[PDB]
């Protein structure tokens, strides 16, 4: 067994390779998109994880796409996150903040001024996002057609990512994870299906990856490369966003470029919740030889699969999502081969303590 052995991850050292995947739970306070004491307790309960990767968090107000998702751009948000990271550290844990801009997977009612959300192009995501009703309960609503970002608006987006990372550092996070997957803003530019731009930010893979790489360079300069991680979902289709007709080649190009920056880790989301074709070992080898930092695998993983791939030297750690929702002490359970608590999907989004902090530890 190797899942329970130490691993150097950028600036910190994880005591095991069982990581907690980023999980949107939509329980933040509105107005303000402020993290809560309840959220602090939830993360504290899971502090034994090799590394906790937080729920997706807004780099700006414009970045918001879901009612209940937290931000890391205001003083109130920074103060609240400081208490949460302190709780995790009090229990000897490590926590990274996943930073995102939802782009077109949003709704005008939660955008600044109630205006249309932004994206690489003016194409509707054709999916749904989560808002809140008059009683504060989570509700699904069709996404609003976006406005294409103007060329001179791009530097502002890069700067928002830069500022958010500076804020993350002050908030006490150990690392930051750029959300460059699942059809959100960065992925919207990466994919030909959602990017029909004719300027230097669309067309060739070099142009499509231009934005995410400018962001990576900006955050490495703001803090340090060994504090930066990135999540990608380059193979298959995720929330209606595929990766084009040359996904494998384009993925390898992006990974080689990321490697040049010497960042802390590469987090690969292998499949959408609805499923997808499995990664071939040949592809895993091509990825492995192109990146020199930690590689995290994710997507319906079993402990057995994690051990198999870590033993073959193809990945270094595994991020579990739904199992972590239902098992705060997942590490101890997997180590002892104990049974897990059953999942209650109806409380994954919104609500309060029920289905959030009420899953017991052994
Ligand atoms: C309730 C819920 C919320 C999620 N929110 C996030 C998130 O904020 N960011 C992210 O990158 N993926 C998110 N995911 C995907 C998970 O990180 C993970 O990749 C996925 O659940 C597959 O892993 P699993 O089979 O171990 O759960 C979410 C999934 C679920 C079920
Ligand atoms: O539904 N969600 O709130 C949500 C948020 C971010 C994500 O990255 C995902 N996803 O791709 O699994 C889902």
């Amino acid at each position: 067994e190797k899942l329970f052995t130490p691993l150097k991850v950028g600036a910190v050292t994880a005591p095991n390779r069982v990581f907690m995947a980023p999980l949107t739970r939509l329980r933040s306070i509105e107005p303000g998109d402020i993290p809560t004491p309840l959220m602090g307790e939830y993360y504290r309960q899971r502090a034994s994880a090799g590394l906790i990767i937080s729920e997706a968090t807004q780099i700006s107000a414009q970045a918001k796409g879901y009612a209940g998702a937290p931000g890391l751009h205001s003083p109130e948000q920074i103060a609240a996150w400081k208490k949460i990271t302190a709780g995790v550290h009090a229990e000897d844990g490590r926590i990274a903040v996943q930073l995102w801009h939802t782009g077109r997977i949003s709704h005008s009612s939660i955008q600044p001024g109630g205006q249309a959300p932004v994206s690489a192009s003016a194409l509707n995501a054709n999916t749904r996002t989560s808002l809140r009703d008059e009683n504060g309960n989570a509700i699904r609503v069709d996404t609003t057609t976006p406005r294409a970002l103007e060329l001179d608006e791009i530097p502002g987006i890069v700067n928002d990512f830069r500022q958010a990372v500076a804020n993350a550092r002050e908030a006490g996070f150990d690392l930051v994870e750029l959300h460059s997957a699942h059809g959100y803003l960065l992925h919207q530019f990466l994919s030909p299906s959602s990017n029909q731009r004719t300027d230097q930010y669309g067309g060739s893979v070099e142009n499509r990856a231009r934005l995410v790489l400018e962001v990576v360079d900006a955050v490495c300069n703001e803090w340090s490369a060994d504090r930066i991680g990135i999540r990608v979902s380059p193979i298959g289709t995720f929330q209606n966003v595929d990766n084009g007709p040359n996904e494998e080649a384009d993925a390898l190009y992006l990974i080689e470029e990321l490697a040049k920056r010497g960042i802390a880790y590469l987090h690969m989301s292998e499949t959408d919740l609805a499923g997808g074709k499995p990664y071939s070992e040949a592809f895993r080898q091509k990825v492995r030889e192109r990146f020199h930092g930690v590689i995290i695998g994710a997507g319906a993983y079993t402990a057995e699969k994690a051990e198999d791939l870590i033993g073959k030297g193809l990945i270094d750690a595994v991020a579990f999502g739904r199992d972590y929702i239902a098992n705060p002490d997942l590490v101890a359970r997997l180590q002892k081969k104990a049974e897990l608590n059953p999942q209650r999907p109806e409380s994954f989004y919104g609500g309060g303590a029920e289905g959030y902090t009420d899953y017991p530890s052994l």
